């Protein structure tokens, strides 16, 4: 457990200052790819430990490896319910976090399947916090999925007001705004949302393409309401999308539309 917690404290995701904490010029350091391996090796030795599970789940979720998180969370909750029965220990905040994590996994894992449960869960924990962003963004995405924009917008605005740092929310909001009928703001929001990414990561490119495609869709929604021009702009954005991703069907579909 020591090794696990220290490993996390040393981790890049972690908000702690490892240099200050202990206070060709290659720093005698712990490799990030070693953090995870430490976690994995040592949690197997710490199995039946609550904290280790929590922390591992957090790490895996922070890296968008949701599929890996689900079992560690599921098991994690089991510990809490088992640990309370004999020891009589209570850790409410932890349980609430775990459940939250489960909700997110249910939100992303397979697209629409476990959303309905995620919602019940989000509400279940939201009842306490009310202000919570991570949950409202969840509900947001769920509602964006369910073509239920009137709520998606209102939630997404409130979570966006907390963090213009995050582009996912800004894009999802812009989308929720476009579908609502404030198309210009959406179109503009996406434009920031495209440049702001500035990544070539495998997970970044398709997202650039995604927003590129979204902008186009909205650009057609602009054509919904005599001008012949903007559709042509949509065509350009799509062409870009197809050009960048090369495996991006919706680009070809829309460009086909």
């Amino acid at each position: 457990l020591a090794m696990i917690l220290y490993s996390w404290l040393s981790s890049k995701l972690s908000k702690y200052d490892i240099k200050s904490l202990e206070s060709d010029d290659i720093e005698i350091g712990l490799l990030e790819e070693e953090v995870v391996t430490v976690l994995t090796e040592n949690i197997v030795k710490c199995k039946n430990n609550i904290l280790a599970h929590r922390i591992l789940c957090q790490y895996y979720l922070l890296t968008k490896e949701y599929e890996a998180a689900l079992p560690y969370i599921k098991n994690g909750i089991s510990l809490i319910a088992y640990n309370i029965k004999d020891l009589g220990v209570h850790l409410p905040l932890t349980k609430r976090e775990f459940s939250l994590d489960l909700a997110t996994v249910y939100t992303y894992v397979d697209a629409p399947k476990d959303h309905n449960a995620a919602l019940k869960l989000y509400d279940n924990i939201l009842s306490g916090d009310f202000s919570n962003i991570q949950a409202k963004m969840g509900k947001g995405i769920i509602f964006i999925e369910r073509k239920n924009w009137k709520d998606a917008m209102t939630l997404l605005t409130q979570v966006h007001e907390q963090s213009p740092n995050n582009l996912e929310v800004l894009s999802e909001l812009s989308w929720s705004k476009a579908h609502m009928g404030y198309m210009d703001e959406a179109l503009a929001g996406l434009d920031t949302v495209i440049k702001g990414i500035k990544g070539m990561d495998l997970r970044s490119i398709d997202f650039r393409a995604l927003n590129l495609w979204r902008q186009a869709k909205v650009y057609i929604m602009k054509h919904a309401s005599a001008k012949q021009e903007n559709v042509k702009c949509a065509f350009k954005l799509l062409i870009q999308s197809i050009k960048i991703l090369d495996t991006f069907a919706p680009g070809f579909s829309t460009l086909g539309d």
